[PDB]
């Protein structure tokens, strides 16, 4: 008996699946693409609902037309479906097809008060997302972005009830920064970052300057300022005294800094966590954040690009069960994503070691009893892509007579297109997806959700960052999967 082996798949939806006028209008497009995911077993579709779409009038003028819409259509396809809070820009970077900005008016606020948005130490701001800064700071005609998040998801769950009530809508990730990551923007690709850079610290809005301030001042120590010896974006690590080996990070005003600016990531998702689990509270849906994956320079000691996103991750440092531990009130759950990329594909000049990443935030997630789902990267239609998945899927491989040690709570793959469902990459897919399931048929009724309860007791930073250390090794990890596509 090998149903406790079975592994859901989840496919992103278009980014244009909503036009970027808050229409739905590619409807027949959809519905003959979800039969072929249908045909595939697939379990469920996966989507953006845009802030910049809904609420894109004026204030708590929400528009739902279009995703209820949607919403439907995925319904009689008889498919669940996860949804995204997605409180930030989709696309604008250069040769990017699907253009939405955050809301205009929200926008108007920071011609006035450009300190709305994450800020770098040249002064350039990000447009993407408000500042965690802000969250508690009532700028935006008397509300908070805490309490614009907080009524964003009120306004769905109302309009979407019948959704939520049906079994349709099982998962609301809740986005937390640039790309719904939780994360700073600390590689803007269209505006002075290449990969593999290490990326900069951007914190230099005006709310995080004096956070900092009074941070430093608890601590006797007023006089610190950020650190002054980081390079630039393109930067390697031995060309800057802050990460070189042996460099400055380790020193006592490093430590304080960067443990500032991780822990306020940590917090940022904390506070809006709890909104979130407020509002859903007793639906039966799971609630999810998104963490980004930092890759590049994952080899090297100061992990500075790791740093630099707000990750706080070193070799004797648990950067990512910290936040694991943080979500553990809330029953939420972590999305991760490389689960299709092997080491020995990654140019050596990165420094790269998306495996090793991988199996130290599954094993974080795990170690705080949390579920864990992933997502590949980048695009991906080839046989040993999905070997890797499997085997991050289920790291022990089958058990052959129930559920196994560990096991992704889920996967979901980036992104349905006209070219994954013909072909040779539609025959890869659909075995994929049988091998998922352990080679059993779909399951509509897997992994039922209980009522969603109360976040547990508020912890303070102190003691999330007990998950910090001593750092502990990964669950082992098969090679291969015992499960491969052929
Ligand atoms: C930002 C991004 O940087 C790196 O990605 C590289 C690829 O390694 C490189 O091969 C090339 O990718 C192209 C790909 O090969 C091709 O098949 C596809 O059709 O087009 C791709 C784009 O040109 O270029 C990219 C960009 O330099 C890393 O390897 C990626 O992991 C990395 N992704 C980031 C970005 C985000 C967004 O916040 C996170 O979601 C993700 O986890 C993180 O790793």
């Amino acid at each position: 008996n090998v149903k406790g082996n079975y592994v859901q798949v989840y496919v992103m939806l278009p980014l244009d699946a909503v036009s970027v006028n808050n229409r739905f209008e590619k409807g027949d497009e959809l519905r003959a693409q979800l039969r072929k995911l249908v045909e595939a077993g697939v379990d469920g579709v996966m989507v953006d609902v845009w802030w910049g779409l809904v609420e894109g009038k004026g204030p708590k003028a929400y528009d739902w037309s279009a995703y209820k819409q949607l919403f439907e259509l995925v319904q009689k396809a008889g498919l669940k479906l996860q949804a995204i809070m997605s409180f930030h820009q989709c696309g604008g970077n250069v040769g990017d097809a699907v253009n939405i900005p955050i809301p205009q008016w929200v926008r108007d606020v920071g011609t006035r008060d450009p300190d709305i948005f994450y800020t770098d130490g040249h002064g350039t701001r990000n447009i993407e997302y408000l500042t965690l800064g802000v969250d508690n700071q009532p700028l935006f005609h008397g509300r908070s972005a805490v309490q614009m998040y907080a009524d964003y998801m009120t306004s769905f769950r109302e309009n979407m009830k019948e959704f939520l009530d049906a079994g349709v809508i099982v998962d609301i990730e809740v986005g937390l920064g640039p790309a719904g990551e939780m994360r700073y923007p600390s590689y803007p690709q269209s505006h002075g970052w290449s990969f593999p850079g290490i990326g900069e610290f951007i914190c230099y809005d005006k709310y995080l300057q004096a956070d900092f301030k009074a941070a430093a001042a608890a601590v006797g120590h007023p006089e610190w300022e950020f650190p002054n010896d980081v390079g630039q974006y393109n930067d390697t690590p031995e060309r800057t005294q802050f990460f070189r080996d042996n460099g400055t990070y380790l020193s006592e005003k490093g430590r304080f800094f960067l443990a500032w600016y991780s822990n306020n990531l940590i917090k940022h998702g904390d506070r809006i966590l709890d909104e979130a689990n407020k509002v859903f509270l007793g639906y039966k849906v799971q609630l999810a954040i998104k963490i980004s994956g930092i890759h590049w320079w994952y080899k090297v000691p100061s992990h500075a690009a790791e740093l630099t996103a707000g990750y706080y991750n070193l070799h004797d440092r648990d950067g990512y069960r910290t936040i694991a531990r943080m979500l553990k009130r809330h029953r939420a759950s972590i999305n991760f994503t490389c689960a299709e990329m092997r080491d020995s594909e990654q140019s050596s000049q990165a420094m790269s070691a998306p495996e090793e990443l991988v199996q130290q935030v599954l094993s974080a997630g795990w170690r705080e009893g949390l579920n864990v789902a992933c997502e590949n990267a980048l695009p991906r239609y080839d046989p040993t892509a999905y070997n890797t998945i499997l085997r991050n899927a289920r790291p022990h491989g089958i058990n052959q007579s129930g559920p196994p040690e560990h096991k992704l709570f889920g996967f979901t793959y980036l992104r349905l297109s006209n070219q994954l469902v013909e072909g040779q990459n539609y025959a890869n897919f659909k075995t994929f997806v049988d091998r998922m399931h352990a080679n059993l048929p779909r399951d509509p009724y897997v992994d039922p959700m209980a009522p969603l309860p109360r976040s547990g007791p508020e912890i303070s930073i102190e003691m999330i960052l007990q998950a910090a250390q001593p750092k502990l090794q990964p669950f082992p990890f098969q090679e291969h999967t015992d499960l491969p596509v052929g």
